[PDB]
Protein backbone atom coordinates (compact mmCIF):
# COMPACT_ATOMS: atom_id res chain seq x y z
CA UNK A 1 0.00 0.00 0.00
CA UNK A 2 3.03 2.39 -0.09
CA UNK A 3 2.43 6.12 -0.92
CA UNK A 4 5.56 7.98 -2.03
CA UNK A 5 5.69 11.80 -2.48
CA UNK A 6 8.30 13.44 -4.77
CA UNK A 7 8.48 17.23 -4.67
CA UNK A 8 10.91 20.00 -5.67
CA UNK A 9 11.45 22.67 -8.36
CA UNK A 10 11.67 21.71 -12.06
CA UNK A 11 14.90 20.36 -13.57
CA UNK A 12 16.10 18.50 -10.49
CA UNK A 13 15.55 15.08 -12.15
CA UNK A 14 12.22 14.80 -10.42
CA UNK A 15 10.20 13.14 -13.23
CA UNK A 16 12.96 10.71 -14.15
CA UNK A 17 13.41 9.83 -10.48
CA UNK A 18 9.66 9.42 -9.79
CA UNK A 19 9.17 7.19 -12.84
CA UNK A 20 12.33 5.23 -11.93
CA UNK A 21 11.11 4.69 -8.35
CA UNK A 22 7.65 3.71 -9.60
CA UNK A 23 9.12 1.32 -12.22
CA UNK A 24 11.35 -0.38 -9.57
CA UNK A 25 8.65 -0.56 -6.88
CA UNK A 26 5.96 -1.89 -9.24
CA UNK A 27 3.93 1.22 -8.37
CA UNK A 28 1.51 3.45 -10.24
CA UNK A 29 2.97 6.85 -11.20
CA UNK A 30 0.96 10.05 -10.83
CA UNK A 31 2.37 13.12 -12.58
CA UNK A 32 0.28 15.90 -10.95
CA UNK A 33 1.96 18.59 -13.08
CA UNK A 34 0.62 16.86 -16.23
CA UNK A 35 -2.85 17.03 -14.71
CA UNK A 36 -2.58 20.83 -14.42
CA UNK A 37 -1.24 20.97 -17.99
CA UNK A 38 -4.18 18.92 -19.35
CA UNK A 39 -6.61 21.20 -17.53
CA UNK A 40 -4.67 24.10 -19.06
CA UNK A 41 -5.07 22.66 -22.56
CA UNK A 42 -8.84 22.35 -22.02
CA UNK A 43 -8.92 26.00 -20.90
CA UNK A 44 -7.07 27.15 -24.04
CA UNK A 45 -9.31 25.00 -26.29
CA UNK A 46 -12.39 26.52 -24.59
CA UNK A 47 -11.23 30.06 -25.31
CA UNK A 48 -11.75 30.89 -21.64
CA UNK A 49 -10.74 34.42 -20.62
CA UNK A 50 -7.40 33.82 -18.83
CA UNK A 51 -7.93 36.94 -16.65
CA UNK A 52 -11.26 35.47 -15.38
CA UNK A 53 -10.82 32.81 -12.62
CA UNK A 54 -14.51 31.80 -12.94
CA UNK A 55 -14.11 31.17 -16.72
CA UNK A 56 -10.90 29.20 -16.15
CA UNK A 57 -12.63 27.19 -13.39
CA UNK A 58 -15.60 26.31 -15.63
CA UNK A 59 -13.48 25.17 -18.63
CA UNK A 60 -11.21 23.05 -16.41
CA UNK A 61 -14.16 21.59 -14.46
CA UNK A 62 -15.69 20.41 -17.77
CA UNK A 63 -12.41 18.66 -18.80
CA UNK A 64 -12.20 14.86 -18.66
CA UNK A 65 -8.61 14.50 -17.52
CA UNK A 66 -6.60 11.27 -17.62
CA UNK A 67 -2.97 10.65 -16.81
CA UNK A 68 -1.45 7.23 -17.54
CA UNK A 69 -0.34 5.45 -14.36
CA UNK A 70 2.39 3.43 -16.13
CA UNK A 71 5.82 4.97 -15.43
CA UNK A 72 7.22 3.47 -18.65
CA UNK A 73 5.00 5.58 -20.93
CA UNK A 74 4.33 9.26 -21.56
CA UNK A 75 0.49 9.32 -21.53
CA UNK A 76 -1.82 12.28 -21.07
CA UNK A 77 -5.47 12.25 -22.16
CA UNK A 78 -8.19 14.86 -22.60
CA UNK A 79 -11.62 13.37 -23.43
CA UNK A 80 -9.91 10.23 -24.75
CA UNK A 81 -7.53 12.10 -27.07
CA UNK A 82 -3.76 11.57 -26.60
CA UNK A 83 -2.33 15.02 -25.73
CA UNK A 84 1.04 13.89 -24.34
CA UNK A 85 2.99 15.94 -26.85
CA UNK A 86 0.78 19.04 -26.88
CA UNK A 87 0.69 19.45 -23.06
CA UNK A 88 4.46 19.91 -23.14
CA UNK A 89 4.28 22.52 -25.95
CA UNK A 90 4.84 26.26 -25.61
CA UNK A 91 1.22 27.46 -25.36
CA UNK A 92 0.40 25.07 -22.50
CA UNK A 93 3.74 25.82 -20.75
CA UNK A 94 2.98 29.55 -20.93
CA UNK A 95 -0.64 29.29 -19.70
CA UNK A 96 -0.32 26.58 -17.00
CA UNK A 97 0.80 29.08 -14.33
CA UNK A 98 -2.36 31.15 -14.88
CA UNK A 99 -4.63 28.10 -14.80
CA UNK A 100 -2.84 26.59 -11.80
CA UNK A 101 -3.23 29.82 -9.83
CA UNK A 102 -7.02 29.54 -9.67
CA UNK A 103 -8.04 28.17 -6.27
CA UNK A 104 -11.05 26.17 -7.51
CA UNK A 105 -8.84 24.50 -10.15
CA UNK A 106 -6.41 23.36 -7.41
CA UNK A 107 -9.23 22.24 -5.08
CA UNK A 108 -10.64 19.99 -7.77
CA UNK A 109 -7.32 18.48 -8.80
CA UNK A 110 -6.03 18.02 -5.23
CA UNK A 111 -9.16 16.06 -4.33
CA UNK A 112 -8.78 13.83 -7.38
CA UNK A 113 -5.10 13.31 -6.53
CA UNK A 114 -5.93 12.32 -2.96
CA UNK A 115 -8.53 9.83 -4.16
CA UNK A 116 -6.18 8.38 -6.82
CA UNK A 117 -3.52 7.96 -4.13
CA UNK A 118 -5.78 5.42 -2.34
CA UNK A 119 -7.00 3.52 -5.41
CA UNK A 120 -4.96 0.44 -4.47
CA UNK A 121 -1.38 -0.70 -4.00
CA UNK A 122 1.75 1.33 -4.43
CA UNK A 123 1.89 4.86 -5.90
CA UNK A 124 4.57 7.50 -6.50
CA UNK A 125 3.03 11.01 -6.67
CA UNK A 126 5.14 13.82 -8.17
CA UNK A 127 4.41 17.56 -7.69
CA UNK A 128 5.41 20.67 -5.68
CA UNK A 129 3.49 20.23 -2.37
CA UNK A 130 2.57 16.57 -2.41
CA UNK A 131 4.42 15.90 0.87
CA UNK A 132 3.21 19.04 2.62
CA UNK A 133 -0.34 19.63 1.34
CA UNK A 134 -1.80 16.94 -0.91
CA UNK A 135 -0.62 13.75 0.88
CA UNK A 136 0.73 14.91 4.27
CA UNK A 137 0.55 11.31 5.60
CA UNK A 138 2.51 9.85 2.70
CA UNK A 139 4.72 6.93 3.86
CA UNK A 140 7.84 8.20 2.13
CA UNK A 141 8.46 11.89 1.32
CA UNK A 142 11.31 13.00 -0.91
CA UNK A 143 12.19 16.58 -1.86
CA UNK A 144 14.69 17.10 -4.63
CA UNK A 145 16.81 20.19 -4.97
CA UNK A 146 19.74 21.27 -7.19
CA UNK A 147 21.49 24.52 -8.09
CA UNK A 148 19.71 26.85 -10.58
CA UNK A 149 22.62 26.25 -13.01
CA UNK A 150 22.24 22.44 -12.92
CA UNK A 151 18.45 22.72 -13.18
CA UNK A 152 18.94 24.93 -16.28
CA UNK A 153 21.55 22.53 -17.74
CA UNK A 154 19.16 19.66 -17.40
CA UNK A 155 16.19 21.58 -18.82
CA UNK A 156 18.19 22.95 -21.74
CA UNK A 157 19.66 19.46 -22.51
CA UNK A 158 16.03 18.19 -22.53
CA UNK A 159 15.05 20.93 -25.01
CA UNK A 160 18.03 19.98 -27.19
CA UNK A 161 17.14 16.28 -26.87
CA UNK A 162 13.68 17.37 -28.11
CA UNK A 163 15.16 19.04 -31.24
CA UNK A 164 14.47 22.44 -29.64
CA UNK A 165 17.08 25.22 -29.69
CA UNK A 166 20.23 25.05 -27.56
CA UNK A 167 20.01 28.18 -25.44
CA UNK A 168 21.36 27.70 -21.95
CA UNK A 169 21.43 31.45 -21.16
CA UNK A 170 17.68 31.83 -21.85
CA UNK A 171 16.76 28.67 -19.87
CA UNK A 172 18.88 29.79 -16.88
CA UNK A 173 17.26 33.31 -17.01
CA UNK A 174 13.82 31.55 -16.98
CA UNK A 175 14.80 29.27 -14.05
CA UNK A 176 16.01 32.30 -12.12
CA UNK A 177 12.93 34.34 -12.91
CA UNK A 178 10.57 31.53 -11.86
CA UNK A 179 12.60 31.04 -8.65
CA UNK A 180 12.06 34.75 -7.89
CA UNK A 181 8.32 34.61 -8.59
CA UNK A 182 8.03 31.43 -6.45
CA UNK A 183 9.39 33.46 -3.56
CA UNK A 184 7.25 36.59 -4.02
CA UNK A 185 4.08 35.23 -5.60
CA UNK A 186 3.83 31.55 -4.72
CA UNK A 187 0.54 29.76 -5.51
CA UNK A 188 1.09 27.06 -2.86
CA UNK A 189 3.55 25.89 -0.23
CA UNK A 190 6.79 25.04 -2.06
CA UNK A 191 9.27 23.83 0.57
CA UNK A 192 10.19 20.37 1.89
CA UNK A 193 7.97 18.71 4.52
CA UNK A 194 9.72 18.57 7.88
CA UNK A 195 9.54 14.73 7.56
CA UNK A 196 10.87 14.64 3.95
CA UNK A 197 14.24 13.40 2.80
CA UNK A 198 15.94 16.35 1.17
CA UNK A 199 18.37 15.41 -1.65
CA UNK A 200 20.65 17.81 -3.43
CA UNK A 201 20.96 16.10 -6.84
CA UNK A 202 23.40 18.73 -8.30
CA UNK A 203 26.28 16.27 -8.80
CA UNK A 204 24.42 12.98 -9.08
CA UNK A 205 23.06 10.99 -11.98
CA UNK A 206 19.33 10.22 -11.90
CA UNK A 207 20.15 6.46 -11.62
CA UNK A 208 22.22 7.09 -8.52
CA UNK A 209 19.40 9.12 -6.97
CA UNK A 210 16.84 6.35 -7.75
CA UNK A 211 19.20 3.67 -6.45
CA UNK A 212 20.04 5.52 -3.15
CA UNK A 213 16.29 6.10 -2.56
CA UNK A 214 15.38 2.50 -3.31
CA UNK A 215 17.94 1.44 -0.66
CA UNK A 216 15.97 3.49 1.93
CA UNK A 217 12.50 2.20 1.08
CL1 LIG B 1 7.71 21.48 -15.74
Amino acid sequence: SLVVAVDGPAGTGKSSVSRGLARALGARYLDTGAMYRIATLAVLRAGADLTDPAAIEKAAADAEIGVGSDPDVDAAFLAGEDVSSEIRGDAVTGAVSAVSAVPAVRTRLVDIQRKLATEGGRVVVEGRDIGTVVLPDADVKIFLTASAEERARRRNAQNVANGLPDDYATVLADVQRRDHLDSTRPVSPLRAADDALVVDTSDMDQAQVIAHLLDLV
